[PDB]
């Protein structure tokens, strides 16, 4: 009709914005100018809108949509209209098949570029050259939860990167932890299972917190690696900027010479390492079931692109048995200290979808997509996972042209003698289908493997054995990793795993099932066993109290990058604080608040107990981002609050809790002026405590000092005072 | 290996027990006492395991369910383990798409029986005989969320019934409010896309509180009314046991006469109305996203069944246009002050599924699905579905013989000429496949329509018209309805649609759409219209404030019936408490109290600050259900504090929460004896306080008040001491 406001504030810029200040648009439409050879070749398939009529499937313009064709304006709806026909059938066929696992994710474009050629150990195209940039399509999940389920939970998240290369697709499907809870992929039907909600009711949704999952890890201990990882605050990632990424498996590099070197895939954040507390993300996957979602789309908006260190462990032929562990063994790690993370490029995610169904419902990563100069191992999971993800998206995406929908194409060449199928695209014009053929002189034709551009053949690895389905020895060793774990953890990182450990064992039904956890737990470490008993009412027996410790790992008696937090990496680029605003707020602080957090690439919301704008003690019109109890502590990583007219907002119970959800889940506050009349909402003493700010005013090192504390996330030191605190 | 423990203590007892009691169980299992011809002739598909072996689908006995087959024990998994293959590629194919709407549902089997013979208004068999019983099938659900997403969101619910007479299936496919948003079929995908998460990024789920949906709706003024039912706290069920249901659409009885009379749907009840609270509802999302559908299958497992009221508003068919309203629009409600309900008949649902997905997930229910005796009319919206239901489950349900899966199957019988298509069950021995036939005689043949046991006939309704996409005139109103429910509410349930409107806009990020939704409350009534503005920092303009309001409808100024609240209809049975156990537990106390909630079929859940036991008093062991933080004041109706050693719990943070929390709900709060105690951490009263049950010891007295109090279910006089409080 011409429905758009005059001024045009229904459009978003075309220009990087912090998170909140614009309506959130389709990738091309927010950043046009940001490009990549993928991007480029999806432009056949885009289709805009502006200014277009409106028209069926079939091209006929539609003069009335809002009514169905009758015989007489109260009259039935008759067969002959085709257009509500068409509608309602399309929209009546929506839906496809969700993912089985992983179900849940959110995904962006983006590009990568190895630091240095990999020539030497690969002959991948894709590491071959510090210039030659490979478009991705990256998609994080979670895992147990269906399409619609929260982020927030605690559960493995999936790490998933499409290298767009020019000798074809490389998928790296990979997770946030290092291991995984299986050794054989034969299993993989009976573990998810057993974590996905309970076949008689469907329940419970996004989490592992019921019988079947803890009946299941107590009857299997190789789980135990990966329950570790899952019950730390790994299970509960601050973002999916802000958490490592895995291949689990090892895999082979082939060079040009044909020598074979294992491989583990290692993602590391830049933006650091960070997790979220149990309660808070528990909470949050109420108040806001998509932050991660948003998190990442909003973070990509502002041109706070996350970017990931690809890193490789690097281990010679020579050295297959020498560890204490298996290395196609998946439940197992190789640590860092035994064997480093040597960094090969860099990954930045700048785009974000058009359509998210289109792109991201429909994108299709299997591991088995691999390229010359890559190869398989013998990873009993990973040989079983090769048949999985080809099979699945049969039924999942239609049938077995999936490789033709836009988001999937390769954007190198692709021929071959395979025809027909549902939803065929190509047109094939080659009179031949079949090689050998002399009628198109046998074209596509083979091509021999060699350093470059040449063909896959696989690494001649010596097979030799008999056919069984049995277990390697060598894999039967279940509590060595998950301890090694337990040990490179901080005080406060064994806490939150112990509390996981209880909340989850908490809300298992069956009582022998708890105890038969606790038993387990028993064999890792003695400290660990005897705090989740005690929250679970249960006693050791003498037996447990004695049951001799697993062996170090090859020597080490923990590894602190299995740690979150041991060694620091902090990066507030990113973060946002909330600041609490009153109806006469000091314009001062304000102007240094912002001021320095916009230095840092810190974002901001101003919050008030109802929306539209406050002005300043100088006039200063100030807009209103949302109230207090609209975007609660839960999604900011630290609290400020400005001095003014703090009896506006005093005996405000929304804005009192802000205070004390974020105390409580340790995030920095810092309060300027009369704002230290909060100090008692969250008792804290006259003199101060390490962890809030206070000042007369928001000048100096206030800002400093908060910035200081958002560094190191979360203020570790606090957790024996939220202890108490009704809150 | 693996196995159940020795004590039995694996499996639940199969016979009613309150929630928490035993694991849940598939209902077979739970209740195997519990029949009706639908529940038994779903035994031709249902399967055992006890002492069966392990086979593969062809029925291949497997010996290892542990490995894969390998070239030795470390080698490549061979393409030749057909046992992996089959368990993969099912695993592989096991999602199908979810419903377009409504994904999310929870659903129990049932009967249904009339109270009295309505052959004089209809010929309809299933209403024919008060003693003739109809097994039916109800499915409850939201209509944005996909499957897994939370079920306590804000959003209108579904409440779908499947009868299995003897004379065919009768859907009848309703809502928990009497109108839709929207008045013709062809705008369903108009407005169902707009509320649905939005296509760039696919957020927010099971939310509202979006551009879009307000982007539409301030476009739409015909969606008022279902806006303001969905923004009042009937958007926030209790539980899908305590909600109406309405078909929304006027239908046609037909007598053996040939007589029709209009007809509108609903379902009363028997446990009362009662929904949360925004605050509450909103954190139940992320603490028990599965709290509806555990709610619905505990309150069936303990005995407590959902029973609702069938009732029919009646109406001539020479009174089709004497309302100020059009009776086949779709957004007009038929206020019960003007045509009461009748009461018809009553639905008890006394059994839970075996399995969710094969029978709640693959049900299909569908409004065209009609019996003779029934018609439909020429409502706009109500035409177009009959063409949907039908052609999405070609998509969803994988083809035409959706009607072969079992719960699906009519118990009635079913012959035709239809054959073929994908997974055909039903192998046709007739001859013939077509009609008129000499080969087969004809049969199966056609039955002329009759007072019983006849053909369908459609009611010979005049129609007169030209072929017109054109809305009725008579639909064009969209304020009265509105107002009228407005006006019929309680202050404190006022308050909550103004706070629910507020919260909602708040979430939209362009300021001039909540303007524009501002502008069209204020057609609806101004003094609403203010308060939403107030809260948005929106100023009304003069022209606004001059708006006149819309007519009453048909002279009511207000209808009680619309209100959850205005009019008692408490019902205790079934709810739940929860106790605030300590170690030392005072048992005189929780003597008194449990009887007096066994005396009124309210459950109780025993809650402590560890898993295990805790022992009273007097020796008696008591087993803890979950800890504070574990089971939150969010799940249950009213919280009990017994005496005996206080000292424990009075200074702990999750205790003091959980009423604190429990008090800004607005629940019942009773403490006994040391226990008043907590009465500082509430911060109010000290003679006590309408909604604070109080007493040196927990007593008859003491538990009347406590019983009278849950039975109004919440403390609305609280609600002025809340928003000073923390939390
Ligand atoms: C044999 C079965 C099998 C096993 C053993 C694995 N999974 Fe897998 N996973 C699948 C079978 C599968 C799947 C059914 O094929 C899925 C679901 C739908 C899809 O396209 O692929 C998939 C999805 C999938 C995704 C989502 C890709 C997306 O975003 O679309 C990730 C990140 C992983 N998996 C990662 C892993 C890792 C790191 C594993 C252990 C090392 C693993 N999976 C074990
Ligand atoms: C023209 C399309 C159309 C429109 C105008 C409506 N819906 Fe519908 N509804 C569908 C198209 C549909 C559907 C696409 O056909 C669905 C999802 C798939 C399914 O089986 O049925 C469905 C599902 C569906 C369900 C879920 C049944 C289940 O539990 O499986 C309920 C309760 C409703 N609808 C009820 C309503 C009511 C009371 C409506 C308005 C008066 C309404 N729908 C309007």
């Amino acid at each position: 009709d011409s429905l758009a406001p005059e001024d045009g504030s229904h459009r978003p810029a075309a220009e990087p914005t912090p998170p909140g200040a614009q309506p959130t648009a389709p990738g091309s439409l927010k950043a046009p100018d940001t490009r990549n050879e993928k991007l480029n070749s999806l432009e056949d398939v885009r289709k805009g809108s502006e200014n277009y009529a409106l028209t069926t499937n079939q091209g006929v313009r539609i003069a009335d949509d809002q009514n169905s064709l009758r015989a007489g304006s109260r009259g039935p709806t008759l067969l002959e209209d085709f257009i509500l026909r068409e509608k309602i059938t399309h929209f009546d066929h929506e839906r496809i098949p969700e993912r089985i696992v992983h179900a849940r994710g959110s995904a962006a474009h983006g590009y990568f570029q190895p630091y240095k050629s990999l020539s030497d150990i690969t002959k991948a195209d894709f590491l071959s050259d510090p210039n030659k940039i490979t478009p991705v399509f990256v998609r994080f999940s979670t895992v147990q939860g269906g399409a619609g389920s929260a982020d927030t939970v605690r559960d493995i998240r999936g790490f998933a990167t499409k290298f767009y290369t020019e000798e074809g697709i490389f998928d790296l499907v990979g997770n946030n932890t290092p291991i995984f809870f299986i050794q054989d992929a034969h299993k993989f039907p009976d573990f998810v299972h057993a974590v996905k909600p309970e076949p008689h009711w469907a329940i419970p949704q996004g989490q592992s917190a019921h019988d079947t999952f803890w009946d299941y890890v107590s009857l299997q201990p190789e789980t135990l690696h990966n329950v570790m990882w899952a019950m730390s605050d790994r299970g509960i990632p601050r973002s999916y900027r802000t958490m490592e990424g895995f291949g689990i498996h090892t895999f082979r590099l082939i060079n040009a010479e044909g020598k074979a070197t294992f491989v583990r895939f290692h993602w590391k954040p830049l933006a650091g390492k960070a997790s979220l507390v149990w309660d808070e993300a528990q909470k949050l996957t109420g108040r806001d079931p998509d932050f991660h979602r948003r998190e990442l789309w909003e973070a990509i908006e502002a041109g706070d692109f996350p970017e990931y260190e690809l890193g490789f462990q690097l281990i010679p032929e020579e050295d297959e048995f020498k560890f204490d562990f298996d290395l196609l063994d998946p439940t197992k790690l190789i640590p860092e200290e035994l064997v480093p993370v040597q960094r090969v490029g860099k990954m930045v995610l700048n785009r974000n979808p058009d359509n998210f169904f289109a792109e991201n419902e429909q994108a299709a990563f299997h591991p088995g997509h691999i390229v010359p100069g890559l190869d398989f191992t013998n990873d009993p999971l990973l040989q079983g996972r090769l048949f999985s993800y080809t099979d699945t998206q049969i039924s999942r995406l239609g049938g077995p042209n999936f490789h033709e929908i836009p988001i999937n194409r390769p954007t190198c060449p692709y021929h071959n003698f395979q025809r027909d199928g549902m939803h065929r695209m190509g047109i094939d014009t080659n009179p031949a289908n079949y090689e050998p053929n002399s009628i198109n002189d046998n074209w596509p034709r083979e091509t021999p493997p060699g350093p470059k551009r040449g063909g896959f053949e696989s690494y001649q690895e010596r097979v030799e054995g008999n056919k069984v389905r049995e277990r390697s020895p060598s894999f039967g060793e279940y509590y060595s990793h998950p301890r090694l774990f337990w040990l490179s953890q901080t005080p406060f990182e064994q806490r939150h795993i112990v509390d996981g450990f209880s909340f989850e064992l908490s809300k298992v039904v069956r009582p022998y099932i708890r105890e038969r956890v606790v038993d387990q737990l028993a064999h890792i470490d003695l400290t660990l066993a005897q705090a989740v008993a005690k929250n679970l009412g249960i006693e050791l027996t003498d037996d447990q109290l004695n049951i001799t410790p697993p062996p170090d790992v090859n020597g080490l008696k923990k590894d602190p990058s299995l740690s979150l937090y041991a060694i620091p990496d902090g990066d507030v680029k990113g973060r946002v604080v909330a600041i609490l605003l009153n109806d006469e707020v000091r314009s001062a602080d304000l102007l240094a608040i912002l001021k320095a957090l916009k230095a840092k690439g810190v974002h901001a919301k101003l919050l008030y107990s109802r929306m539209g704008e406050v002005t300043a003690d100088d006039g200063t019109v100030l807009p209103i981002a949302a109230t207090f109890a609209g975007a609660p502590s839960l999604t900011v990583d630290a609290v400020i609050v400005p001095c003014g007219n703090i009896a506006d907002i005093a005996d405000n119970g929304d804005a009192n809790y802000y205070l004390m959800e974020a105390y409580k889940h340790l995030k920095p506050i810092a309060l300027a002026g009369d704002a230290r009349k909060f100090k008692a909402t969250i008792k804290i003493a006259d003199q101060g405590e390490e962890g809030i700010v206070e000042a007369d005013s928001a000048d100096g090192s206030f800002m400093d000092e908060l910035l200081t504390l958002m560094a190191a996330h979360r203020v570790w030191s606090r957790i024996p005072k939220i202890d108490k605190i009704p809150a």
